[PDB]
């Protein structure tokens, strides 16, 4: 009797499942909104470094009209060898934001040390994939690798159609603050992560005025074997790929279909993406180079350390702005937590969601999102960016884990705007020439200095309708 070998695992519900973590995928959480669960683990917060002088050149007419296509396959090129090392080293990829991504190890306290070694192992082995590399025949591309490692919450929200999720706490703030203290090729360990670490594995040097450190070395003792203590460390990973599936990057591709797991795992992703994930739009429709209207929220909480006061805050938020979202067919691509306030990237003008007047309309919506967030209980500050022009448009990542994403200098902007500019709603030049809105709707703002951004244009505030 004949026995025919490889199974079928193209199902939609794999399909879903790469555009989401083990932390989702796996998850098995009840039906409230907000659900906040806690655990202990070690993050790494990967930046792609080179890809800014690329993405407004693959705007440029050397690139033929093909500028999205040859953006996002030579960026996937690389993040994908960026993804299988942190999937093989046993790492979830939480997220991606750009040329950037998030990867948690999720474990009990008194593994995180073993689990940093091979996070720390891991982070060395993904610079020396970029060790002698370019993006073109002058351009290096080098990665910044911040570690964090404690205390860390999931906060899920969502309403009946549509779910987020979000990792918080000290850990999370501490990734951040690791990653952007990093140069290019270095490994920083956030404060915590160094207390917690095994300092007989780790040569370190000081970082001037932080306690966080840099890694030089990994220098392991005489008679260990790194395979064999990879080896212990997957008794701790509940979801390494093992035995007969020991050959697949993540255990989410042996998934089977289920209805109820599928209606729960859809809600994480934008209806777009499924009608692809169906087969009912081109595989290839969703890359694009495409003018957009980027409003990028961010929430600051009265106290910014209490997750148990933010979580229901973040889901009174969220229920109005996707009420208002909807209006004008915008959409949620992102929320993350940046300098403990809760950032939501919105966007209007999407793939088959562009509308007129789009610029009016991103202006009131996100004063619209001011007014409301600003009176929902726990919610200090609120601050919107709004900036408008050509962003890509993707999915970005490997085959098995990848995100629909916008990149762009204009998203940069946006989210420069809101945190430079604090409590106010500030727009781009784009958006206040194009709104036509009369001038005493808004206030010219003075010009201030933004990380990454080399001029902004005049910058306004959006006043509003009225003196009051
Ligand atoms: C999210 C995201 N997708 N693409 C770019 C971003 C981003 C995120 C944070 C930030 F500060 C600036 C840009
Ligand atoms: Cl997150």
């Amino acid at each position: 009797m004949n026995t025919p070998k490889e199974e079928f695992q193209d199902w939609p519900i794999v399909r879903i499942a790469a555009h989401l973590p083990d932390l989702i995928v796996y998850g098995h959480f009840s039906p409230e909104r907000p659900f906040m669960d806690y655990f202990d683990g070690v993050l790494m917060f990967v930046d792609i470094s080179g890809f800014t002088a690329m993405t407004e050149k693959f705007s440029s007419a050397m690139y033929m009209d093909r500028g999205a296509e040859q953006l996002v396959e030579i960026l996937n090129y690389h993040i994908s060898a960026i993804v299988e090392k942190v999937l093989i080293f046993g790492g979830d990829i939480l997220k991606f934001a750009g040329d950037a991504l998030l990867a948690l190890w999720r474990v009990e306290r008194k593994q995180l040390k073993n689990i940093i070694t091979v996070v720390i192992k891991c982070s060395l082995e993904i610079h020396g994939l970029f060790e002698t590399q370019e993006w073109e025949e002058g351009l290096d591309i080098r990665v910044k690798i911040g570690l964090a490692a404690g205390h860390i919450s999931m906060l899920v929200f969502g309403d009946e159609t549509h779910s987020h999720f979000l990792v918080i706490g000290q850990a999370v703030d501490d990734v951040r603050l690791a990653q952007n203290m990093a140069q290019m090729n270095d490994v920083i360990l956030s404060p915590n992560c160094w207390q917690l670490c095994d300092r007989s594995m780790i040569e370190i040097e000081s970082v001037p005025d932080q306690r966080a450190v840099k890694v030089n070395f990994l220098k392991p003792p005489p008679n260990f074997n790194f395979d064999e203590f990879f080896t212990k460390c997957t008794t701790f990973m509940h979801y390494y790929p093992s035995g007969e599936h020991k050959n697949l990057l993540r255990l989410a591709c042996t998934l089977k279909p289920d209805p109820e797991l599928e209606m729960s795992l859809q809600k994480y992703v934008m209806e777009s993406i499924l009608k692809q994930i169906d087969n009912k739009q081109l595989q290839g429709y969703l890359s694009e180079l495409r003018p957009v209207t980027i409003v990028f929220v961010n929430l600051m909480f009265e106290d910014q350390d209490k997750a148990e006061e933010i979580g229901p805050a973040i889901q009174d938020a969220y229920m109005h702005i996707t009420s208002v979202l909807k209006i004008f067919q915008g959409q949620i691509n992102k929320v993350f937590m940046f300098d403990k306030g809760c950032s939501f990237l919105c966007v209007f003008g999407f793939p088959g969601e562009k509308v007129p007047d789009e610029l009016t309309h991103a202006l009131e919506c996100a004063m619209d999102i001011f007014d409301f967030c600003s009176q929902v209980h726990k919610i200090q500050t609120v601050s919107i960016g709004v900036a408008s022009g050509i962003v890509f448009c993707g999915i970005v990542g490997h085959t098995v884990r990848h995100e629909y994403t916008v990149i762009g200098q204009k998203v940069n902007l946006a989210a420069r705007m809101m945190m430079y500019y604090p409590g106010i709603v500030t727009c781009d030049s784009v958006t206040y020439n194009g709104s036509n809105l009369p001038a005493y709707f808004f206030k010219e703002l003075p010009k201030k200095v933004m990380k990454g951004v080399a001029d902004s244009g005049p910058l306004y505030q959006y006043w509003g309708r009225t003196e009051k």
